[PDB]
């Protein structure tokens, strides 16, 4: 199968690229991850700083998750992030996306033992 962790790490880390995501790269990436197989997903964010960084965020600044759980962190620093949000005119399977990169703090949810990221919340 695939943990949680071993999800998170598949649809939101990319730390190979430092900050250069292409116009093409949410196109690539989107498809590559499969997160375009039984739809598209409507939006992702991949963070390029390394695993351990953002492991580490699950010990950071506690906050409450979106979804009103209390088992979300954000980040003391600021990432390296790049944001995928589906076009308008994107049409499954040809699915189409906008990227974007940013520096932002961001917010994951934690679960397990080890205590690591499963969700990625929001970036601030
Ligand atoms: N506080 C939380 N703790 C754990 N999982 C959470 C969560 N808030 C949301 N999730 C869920 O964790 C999954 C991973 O989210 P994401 O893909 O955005 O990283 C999503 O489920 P689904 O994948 O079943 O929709 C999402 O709904």
């Amino acid at each position: 199968k695939e943990t949680a962790a071993a999800k998170f790490e598949r649809q939101h880390m990319d730390s190979s690229t430092s900050a250069a995501s292409s116009s093409n790269y949410c196109n690539q990436m989107m498809k590559s991850r499969n997160l375009t197989k039984d739809r598209c997903k409507p939006v992702n964010t991949f963070v390029h700083e390394s695993l351990a960084d953002v492991q580490a965020v699950c010990s950071q600044k506690n906050v409450a998750c979106k979804n009103g759980q209390t088992n979300c962190y954000q980040s003391y620093s600021t990432m390296s992030i790049t944001d995928c949000r589906e076009t308008g005119s994107s049409k499954y399977p040809n699915c189409a996306y906008k990227t974007t990169q940013a520096n932002k703090h961001i917010i994951v949810a934690c679960e397990g033992n080890p205590y690591v990221p499963v969700h990625f919340d929001a970036s601030v």
